[PDB]
């Protein structure tokens, strides 16, 4: 006979192989999701006492976490919404029904390895995914995950996140207000002569303790969440900017005690980033968070294409103008600077009479004006408008993933402060093992109502002896 | 400004004024909040750099708000100490506010409408 | 909104015109156009000889044509050009 545990050189059992083969198409998803049932029925019919989905491969990934990681959303939808309605294959049912009165019924999804298994949880394997995992942003629309993260959020993380926000609001106020009142007179380091200068160095101490903070917290992101060279500069545009904020903020400490005025060049880039990095914490807010997702996409789709082409023209006509100037605007700065003003609506078409051919100059600016102000800035608005039409729900699904990554780092941070991750589900009995024991699966309730399934085929319904957990 | 109440007796003006309220609550509200993060973010960054008059947080939030309305002088103070810092710090403000975020606003209005 | 895919199809043609001028330019520098396909036998002529047509592979997968009506399949004596 064939051994259903199909461990191979790579370690992939049959369920693993069925995850690796999927394509997230309809014909293939319709197929592979079915096949698990019969393999699972047969695994429970021909070889009980071995639930087949806990098995792993050489790399150590369940078929659940292999579908979470390899981008298999319809596969993952099955394994999470798995509802087997027949005895002796029912312990493998993943979506139970704790009661059903009329149309209302309390689905009882299990949180087996969605959160807090000893390796490769579905939320980790989706949230802590690399960059090119297909469907990555849609894989949290899958129930129970959309309503589980909103459960952790409303219940645990919304209060620690808005605290971390506040502490970062005041870190900026303390760092701003410590930099606004810097000493202009002299070369550093400076003295606590006046009474206010004691409060100022305090805000400088408290400023650096947060620079080394976001430094280390940006190191251990690269030791906990090991990236690759492609995922440093992509998919992690936050852990770099808070880390980058610290580089300037610690160079500021180097250049303060290295006896230079260059600490200002770094201290000031830490402020611009630091307030610009408040736009991280929009991700606790649906309408502001999506807005900030609509900021990142523009900076990477539309400004990125735009500003590149814009600098071709700018330096293209700038060199063309300073070539024409003879002599003061005979510099490439003071002509790229003056031609950048047409962008911001401050272009003087007569910023130099020190030309030698006017028609050349005027033909050459109006060419720049038409091709940049009228064409290319307004073309940018058009492409934003087409972008916003594209990324409307594709930005809400990046948002729920931004929030998801926040919900999980929050768990890992407060693993001993208050409690563990809170386990986000009630340990409840769903039935009985095939070996004849209780099950006690950590399950997440979902009150659901359906006004068409009038018959209410009983099937699973567990606390039908009760009615609504009373 | 409260004359725009009485557009509600007019179908095309009334709907227009409904398209005013939604923008003020959807698009300006999201916008102006983020805009004031950057504005005060770079304003503090600029007056921190200025030494001396534009050494105020008003006269630097005020001058940086002018890039919005198309009246930004990129040389409104020679009383800096590092030019590349100053210029990197404004063009960052200009790109992120005038080119990106005001035009992004038009896009979101367009999707709102 | 109009020219979204109508500009990608002008793009692939811009690239196409570039791919062909590049062939004509380097007709003696390095090689000919490289011929962009493996001379492979596909069957037999109706006059009873080999065919040897310059062919371009396209690995394709279809999860609905389960029957796999054999029909043409040429290196079925082999399995995957090994
Ligand atoms: C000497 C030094 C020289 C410099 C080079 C050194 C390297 C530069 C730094 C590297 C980075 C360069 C960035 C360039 C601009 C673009 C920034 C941007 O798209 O960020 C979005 C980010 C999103 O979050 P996350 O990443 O967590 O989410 C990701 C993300 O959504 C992903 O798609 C999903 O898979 C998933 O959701 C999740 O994986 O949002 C934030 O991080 C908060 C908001 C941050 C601000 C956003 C506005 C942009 C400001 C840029 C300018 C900075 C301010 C001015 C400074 C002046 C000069 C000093
Ligand atoms: C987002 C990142 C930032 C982007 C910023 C974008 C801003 C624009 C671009 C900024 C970067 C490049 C600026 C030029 C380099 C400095 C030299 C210079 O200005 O003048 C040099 C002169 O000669 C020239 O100006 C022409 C030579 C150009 C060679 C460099 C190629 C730049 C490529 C990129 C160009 C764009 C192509 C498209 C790019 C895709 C010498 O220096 P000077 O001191 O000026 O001369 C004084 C000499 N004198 C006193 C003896 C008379
Ligand atoms: C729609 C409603 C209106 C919105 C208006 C938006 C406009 C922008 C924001 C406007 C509101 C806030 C402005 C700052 C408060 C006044 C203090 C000041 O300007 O300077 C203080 C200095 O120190 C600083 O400037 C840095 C300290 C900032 C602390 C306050 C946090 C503000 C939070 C919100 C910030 C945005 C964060 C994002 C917000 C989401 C002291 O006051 P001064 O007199 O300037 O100093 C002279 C002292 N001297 C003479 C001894 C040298
Ligand atoms: C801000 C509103 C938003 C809400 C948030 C509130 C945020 C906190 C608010 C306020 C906290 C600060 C209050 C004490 C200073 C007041 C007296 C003083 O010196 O005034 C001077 C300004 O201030 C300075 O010159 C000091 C520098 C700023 C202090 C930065 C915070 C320090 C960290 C500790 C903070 C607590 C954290 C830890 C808590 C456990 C008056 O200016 P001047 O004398 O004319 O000129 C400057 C002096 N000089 C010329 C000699 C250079
Ligand atoms: C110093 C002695 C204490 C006195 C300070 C006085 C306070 C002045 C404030 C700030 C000055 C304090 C030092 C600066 C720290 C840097 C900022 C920081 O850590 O932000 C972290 C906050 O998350 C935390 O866990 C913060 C640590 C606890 C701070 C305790 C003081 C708060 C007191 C006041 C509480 C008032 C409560 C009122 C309630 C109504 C950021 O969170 P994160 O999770 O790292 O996520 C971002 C990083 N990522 C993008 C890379 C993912
Ligand atoms: C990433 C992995 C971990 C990094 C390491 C872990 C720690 C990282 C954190 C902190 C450690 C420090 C790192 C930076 C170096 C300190 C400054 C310095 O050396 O200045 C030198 C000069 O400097 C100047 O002349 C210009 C200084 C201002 C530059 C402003 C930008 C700051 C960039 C910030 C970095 C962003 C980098 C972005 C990264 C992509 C001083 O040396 P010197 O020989 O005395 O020169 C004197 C010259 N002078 C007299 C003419 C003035
Ligand atoms: C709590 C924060 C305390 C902070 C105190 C500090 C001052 C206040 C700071 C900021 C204002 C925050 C107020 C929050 C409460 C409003 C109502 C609400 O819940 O959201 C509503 C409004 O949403 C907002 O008002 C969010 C705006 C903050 C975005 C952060 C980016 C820049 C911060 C720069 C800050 C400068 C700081 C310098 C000055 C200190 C929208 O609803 P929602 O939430 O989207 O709907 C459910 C969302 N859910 C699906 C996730 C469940
Ligand atoms: C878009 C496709 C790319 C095309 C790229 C190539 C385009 C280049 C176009 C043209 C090339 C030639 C123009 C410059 C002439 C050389 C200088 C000269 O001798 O000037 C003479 C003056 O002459 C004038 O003052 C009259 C200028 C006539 C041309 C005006 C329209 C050209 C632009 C049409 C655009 C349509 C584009 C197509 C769309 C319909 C004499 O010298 P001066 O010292 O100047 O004399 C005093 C001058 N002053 C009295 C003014 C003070
Ligand atoms: C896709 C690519 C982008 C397009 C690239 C090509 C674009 C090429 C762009 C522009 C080309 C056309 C302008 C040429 C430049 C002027 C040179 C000249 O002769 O100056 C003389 C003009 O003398 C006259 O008699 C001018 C009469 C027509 C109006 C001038 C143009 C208005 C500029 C706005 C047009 C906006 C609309 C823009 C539409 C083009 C000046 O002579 P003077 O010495 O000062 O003598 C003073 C007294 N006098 C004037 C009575 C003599
Ligand atoms: C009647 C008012 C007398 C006022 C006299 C005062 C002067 C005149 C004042 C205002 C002009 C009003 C003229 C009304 C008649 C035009 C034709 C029409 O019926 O509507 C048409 C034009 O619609 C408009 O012209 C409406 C413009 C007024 C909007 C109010 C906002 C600001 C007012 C600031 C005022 C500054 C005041 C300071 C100076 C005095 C459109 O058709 P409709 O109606 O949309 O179609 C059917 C609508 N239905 C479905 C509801 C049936
Ligand atoms: C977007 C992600 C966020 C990034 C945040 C961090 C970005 C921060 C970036 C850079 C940090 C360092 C810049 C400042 C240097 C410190 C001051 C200094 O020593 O200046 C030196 C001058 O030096 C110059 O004049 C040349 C400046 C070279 C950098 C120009 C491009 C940087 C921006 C690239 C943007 C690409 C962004 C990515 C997109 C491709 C000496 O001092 P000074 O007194 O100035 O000397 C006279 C000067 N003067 C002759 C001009 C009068
Ligand atoms: C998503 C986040 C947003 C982006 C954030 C990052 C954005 C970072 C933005 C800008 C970074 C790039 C500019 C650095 C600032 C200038 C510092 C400097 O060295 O000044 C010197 C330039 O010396 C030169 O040789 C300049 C040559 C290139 C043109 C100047 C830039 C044009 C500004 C428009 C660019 C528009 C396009 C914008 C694209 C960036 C000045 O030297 P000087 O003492 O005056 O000497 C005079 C004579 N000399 C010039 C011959 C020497
Ligand atoms: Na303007
Ligand atoms: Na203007």
């Amino acid at each position: 006979t064939a051994d259903i545990s199909a461990r191979d050189s790579v370690g992939n059992t049959v369920l693993h192989a069925l995850v690796e083969v999927a394509d997230n198409t309809a014909d293939n998803t319709k197929f592979v999701t079915s096949m698990y049932n019969e393999i699972l029925m047969l695994g429970a019919k021909l070889h009980p006492t071995l639930k087949l989905e806990e098995l792993t491969n050489k790399k150590g990934m369940t078929p659940l976490a292999l579908a979470a990681g390899t981008g298999k959303i319809g596969v993952l939808a099955y394994i999470l919404q798995r509802e087997i309605q027949e005895p002796e294959c029912r312990h493998l049912s993943r979506k139970f029904t704790e009661w059903a009165y009329g149309p209302v019924h309390s689905s009882l999804y299990d949180l087996s390895c969605i959160d807090t298994c000893e390796k490769n949880s579905v939320l980790e394997v989706i949230a802590y995914s690399s960059s090119e995992t297909p469907n990555r942003h849609d894989m949290l629309l899958v129930e129970p995950l959309n309503r589980l993260l909103q459960d952790k959020w409303d219940r645990f993380v919304k209060r620690i996140f808005y605290f971390n926000f506040l502490v970062y609001c005041l870190y900026m106020i303390i760092f701003t207000m410590a930099a606004y009142y810097r000493p202009v007179d002299g070369l550093p380091p400076f003295k606590m002569e006046k009474t206010g200068d004691y409060f100022r160095v305090t805000g400088e101490i408290l400023s650096v303790l947060g620079g080394v903070y976001f430094f280390f917290r940006g190191i251990q992101y690269f030791l906990q969440r090991r990236p690759s060279m492609k995922t440093l500069f992509v998919d992690s545009y936050s852990e770099m900017l808070f880390f980058l904020q610290s580089l300037f903020m610690l160079a500021t400490v180097v250049l303060y005690f290295s006896h230079l005025k260059e600490y200002v060049a770094s201290m000031v880039f830490s402020l611009a980033l630091g307030w610009t990095n408040m736009l991280y914490y929009t991700r606790g807010f649906q309408q502001m968070g999506i807005y900030a997702v609509m900021i990142e996409k523009m900076i990477l789709r539309d400004l990125c294409r735009f500003m590149f082409v814009y600098i071709v023209f700018l330096f293209g006509f700038s060199t063309a103008v300073v070539t024409l100037i003879e002599d003061s605007y005979n510099s490439l700065y003071s002509t790229c600077l003056e031609l950048f003003k047409f962008t911001i609506g401050m272009g003087d078409l007569e910023f130099t009479e020190n030309y030698d051919f006017k028609a050349v100059f005027i033909i050459l600016l109006l060419a720049y004006v038409i091709l940049t102000y009228i064409l290319l800035l307004n073309m940018l608005i058009a492409l934003m408008g087409e972008t916003v039409n594209k990324i409307a729900q594709e930005s809400k699904n990046i948002w729920k993933l931004q929030r998801a990554i926040t919900i999980l780092d929050t768990e890992k941070s407060f693993l001993k402060c208050m409690r563990k991750a809170f386990r986000s589900g009630k340990l409840l009995q769903v039935g009985y093992t095939p070996d004849g024991k209780d099950d006690y699966r950590w399950c997440f309730r979902v009150d659901e109502v359906n006004w068409t399934t009038w018959n209410t085929n009983v099937g699973i319904i567990n606390e039908d002896p009760g009615n609504c957990e009373g």
